[PDB]
């Protein structure tokens, strides 16, 4: 008889499902290791109006990462880390909610005007809280820096990228890395510089190193990495790590930044105890810092 064919059933849109064809680049956001993120608009009815979204994917083995970081951060919920909205698909683009003030590397160099003391101990409460929500699902995230910091208003900041983000394993401490090329040595503690070895108070550690870069508003000359191969030397090649980690075992550390009360730089300086187990933890810089608000 007729031909026979399949009747399929109703098919219930996903709107995490993002189509190739009605994804439209805009500009590139900026790059981190194997990723780059791209400013994009999701426009399937043509006419300029759909909504702005970022959208990280692999620069041109890397596929299996990005698809660990698309899981992870599927399952965040917190008004501190970016909201993904879904995925566009072997290969993957990870889409993400878009902030347009951008990170706060862009940001801070200008808006010193608006942005006071007051304003930056209150995103640096937001970032612990992140962060501790991060130690909460038992998440190491090994990157924290200012430029994967976003800037979602005047008042409030998101930690917007997950890219070496590992979970510790369920009664163990910390995370053993292999590869480590590619590693943000001057935001590192010394258990990672020496042994690769990453724990919670890791973290604490590199935000330390980025509540230095928020009170200095970001800038170039006065970077962590700056500051660190003023102190050690900045002609030493594959032997600058050696020398890091000799510099963090005398007790040397990044000093006060300009303005900065010491009442804040002693928090800062608890982030850096040499031990992990002698760190603050993050809870204990909230309340920290809520103490310095009131
Ligand atoms: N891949 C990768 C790492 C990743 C690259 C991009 C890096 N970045 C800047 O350097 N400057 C930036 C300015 N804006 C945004 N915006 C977003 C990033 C992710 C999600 N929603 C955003 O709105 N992102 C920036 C942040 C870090």
């Amino acid at each position: 008889g007729d031909i026979v064919s399949e009747k399929k059933p109703a098919t219930e849109v996903d709107p995490t499902h993002f189509e190739k064809r009605f994804l439209k680049r805009i500009r590139d956001l900026g790059e981190g290791h194997f990723g780059k993120v791209e400013l994009c608009r999701y426009d399937p009815e043509g006419d300029n109006t759909g909504e702005q979204v970022a959208v990280k994917s692999l620069k041109p083995n890397h596929i299996a990462d990005l698809k660990k970081e698309i899981e992870i951060l599927r399952n965040l919920y917190h008004e501190n880390i970016v909201k993904y909205k879904g995925i566009c698909t072997n290969g993957i683009k990870l889409i993400m909610e878009f902030l347009p003030s951008g990170s706060l590397k862009e940001y801070l160099p200008k808006n010193k005007n608006k942005i006071n003391l007051k304003q930056q101990l209150k995103y640096a409460v937001q970032i612990c809280k992140g962060m501790d929500y991060l130690g909460s699902r038992q998440y190491v995230h090994r990157d924290l820096a200012a430029r994967n910091v976003l800037v979602e208003s005047e008042h409030q900041v998101k930690i917007g990228d997950f890219g070496l983000t590992k979970a510790i394993e369920t009664d163990k401490e910390y995370y053993t890395v292999k590869d480590d090329r590619d590693s943000p040595v001057f935001w590192y503690a010394p258990e990672c510089l020496m042994q690769s070895k990453f724990y919670i108070a890791s973290d604490v550690w590199s935000f330390g190193v980025t509540l230095h870069e928020l009170l200095t508003y970001c800038d170039s000359d006065s970077s962590p990495m700056a500051l660190f191969l003023k102190m050690i030397g900045p002609t030493h090649g594959q032997m600058t790590v050696t020398r890091l980690v000799n510099t963090l075992k005398e007790g040397k550390r990044l000093p006060c930044p300009p303005n900065c009360p010491d009442e804040v730089y002693q928090l800062m300086r608890k982030c850096w105890e040499f031990q992990p187990s002698n760190r603050t933890s993050f809870q204990n810089l909230i309340e920290g810092f809520e103490a310095l608000l009131k």
